[PDB]
């Protein structure tokens, strides 16, 4: 309905991300700090040694199969328009290694999609049943980079004592987490869908410290204007939270609704 905030990102993204609410009286969320890149709250010592970067020697646009950075990702998974290859493994995505400051290529090469930031028009809006959510203000073709899951990098030991685990993304590999509860970007508002339309992909850009992949959401199908974005939060989230609330995604594939939980519980016998 009417726009309550012109840009929740305070100008830190390539495009503004407005907030609207046509459902209830809740004002624009303001109990967190918007950040556009991951932050640290303890000593993490991400390995930023430029000599530890694997890098390419391309003098073209890194569209050839001899791009070392593409080879690290098995092959460069970006097409000429920056979208994931149509054979990209969406079920089990590979690690993507983008070009970096040690590569001989130019900053506009074809292997720098995620580091170039948000390009699609997104909107923070009030959903009917799931609080705030994020939807597209444009058609988004399948394979398009949407946004990064940005927040506070924390150790697994720190995550184990975090009281609010509603905004946690496990990185896995000596395992770390992104906590977007107190510091986060637009992705902290993306809800869970049992029939998701975006997938998280682990990406390396300016560093290649394998403890800290950056989490990039790409569309898993064509997305229509106005459609809510959502990914599969996974079973660790729902094993913990189903006791407190159930899924409202409304899909016929929904496996975390009260009915879905009760039906598997009845089948139990
Ligand atoms: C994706 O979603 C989640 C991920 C969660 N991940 C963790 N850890 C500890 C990571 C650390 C590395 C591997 C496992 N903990 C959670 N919760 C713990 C439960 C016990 N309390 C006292 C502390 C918080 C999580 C909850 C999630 O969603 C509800
Ligand atoms: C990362 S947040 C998403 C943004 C949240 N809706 C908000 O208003 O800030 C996760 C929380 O959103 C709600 N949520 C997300 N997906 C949901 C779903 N499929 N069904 C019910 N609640 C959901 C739950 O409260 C969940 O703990
Ligand atoms: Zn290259
Ligand atoms: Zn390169
Ligand atoms: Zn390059
Ligand atoms: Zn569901």
């Amino acid at each position: 309905e009417k726009i309550i905030c012109r840009d929740v990102a305070r100008g830190y993204e390539n495009v503004p991300i407005p907030c609207v609410n046509g459902v209830d009286g809740e004002p624009c969320p303001e109990d967190y700090k918007y950040i556009s890149e991951n932050c640290e709250t303890s000593t993490m010592n991400i390995d930023r040694n430029i000599t530890h970067l694997q890098h390419c020697t391309c003098v073209d646009d890194c569209s050839s199969s001899n791009c070392l950075c593409g080879q690290l990702s098995i092959r460069c998974w970006y097409d000429k328009d920056g979208r994931l290859l149509q054979e990209f493994n969406k079920i089990e995505p590979p690690l993507i290694f983008e070009c970096n400051q040690a590569c001989s290529c130019w900053r506009n090469c074809k292997n720098r999609v995620v580091q170039s930031g948000i390009k699609v028009r997104l909107q923070l809006y009030r959903t009917a049943k799931m609080g705030w959510g994020v939807r597209a203000l444009q058609t988004i073709p399948q394979g398009t980079f949407i946004c990064e899951y940005v927040g506070e990098l924390i150790s697994d030991a720190e995550a184990d004592v975090r009281e609010d685990d509603s905004y946690l993304f496990d990185l896995d590999n000596e395992v770390y987490c992104i906590d977007a509860r107190y510091y986060g970007n637009i992705s902290r508002f993306i809800n869970h869908l049992c029939d998701p339309n975006i997938i998280p992909v682990r990406v390396f850009m300016l560093h290649q410290d394998l403890r800290f992949p950056r989490i990039a959401f790409f569309s898993s199908r064509d997305i229509r204007t106005g459609e809510e974005l959502g990914f599969d939060y996974g079973d660790r989230f729902w094993d913990i939270k189903s006791k407190y609330f159930t899924c409202q995604c409304g899909s016929e594939k929904c496996k975390h609704s009260a009915e879905a939980i009760a039906l598997e519980q009845s089948r139990l016998a």
